[PDB]
């Protein structure tokens, strides 16, 4: 009795893999996050929820990495990905635009989200306090739709904004890979994949999307 267009599927553990393929490249670029949630280059070509005695069970919330699923006219597809950590579900905002989510017997409703920062979480406040150390290599737990989950490793570059510096990864995945977690050597999630810029030489770069 707990049904939505969208649901999530636990698909992998949150881990640092050692046999992980090295890749990407470390760029510095000057950017600015507008109030829509789009990063812009130098000359380019949020609210809480009230969420009371609900008519359905609460969702699953087992820790781990997840696929976000939904169906279109031609049947199912992966809308995005996310991480379940300390009982909350974390993803980019553009993945579900706040849509409710089925997880097992129950259902997860959004808690907090910011359109500007493109972040969203379900069933409690943002749990991911860990954050890029500024200099070490990271791993993306790439939850590409249709593919097996793999870790890829990259040395992040940086987005140079007026608000300050942010790590950025030069990795290019399909739109359903948004909300894939990025971990550090200790297996902490230091951010999420999927909001970034397309460079003028054509390369896509994602910010390590994260809190504050
Ligand atoms: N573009 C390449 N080469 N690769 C993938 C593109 C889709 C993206 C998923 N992210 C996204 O769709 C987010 C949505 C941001 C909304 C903010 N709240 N877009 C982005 O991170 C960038 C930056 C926006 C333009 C610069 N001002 N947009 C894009 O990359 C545009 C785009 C190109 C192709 C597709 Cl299929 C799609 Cl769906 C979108 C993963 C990388
Ligand atoms: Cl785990
Ligand atoms: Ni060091």
């Amino acid at each position: 009795s707990h049904m939505t267009d969208m649901w999530i599927e636990r698909t992998a553990d949150i881990t640092w893999e050692s046999d992980a393929e090295i890749t990407g490249s470390s760029e510095r670029v000057d950017v600015r996050l507008d109030d829509d949630g789009n990063f812009q280059l130098m000359n380019d070509p949020g609210v809480l929820w009230d969420t009371s005695p609900k008519e359905y069970k609460k969702g699953d919330t087992t820790t781990g990495v997840y696929r976000i699923m939904t169906r279109g006219l031609l049947g199912s597809y992966q809308a995005g990905a996310g991480v379940m950590v300390e009982g909350v579900f974390h993803t980019l905002w553009h993945t579900t635009k706040g849509a409710a989510l089925m997880s097992g017997e129950g259902r997860l409703d959004p808690y907090w989200g910011s359109v500007k920062e493109d972040r969203l979480c379900y069933g409690g406040p943002w749990k991911l306090q860990h954050k890029w150390n500024g200099h070490d290599e990271v791993q993306m737990i790439v939850v590409e739709p249709g593919k097996n989950v793999k870790n890829v490793q990259t040395k992040p570059g940086v987005f140079k904004t007026p608000e300050g510096e942010i790590g950025a990864v030069t990795l290019d995945y399909p739109t359903g890979t948004s909300g894939s977690p990025i971990v550090d050597k200790n297996g902490d999630v230091i951010g999420l994949y999927g909001n970034g810029v397309i460079m003028p030489n054509g390369s896509y770069i994602s910010a390590i999307v994260q809190g504050e």
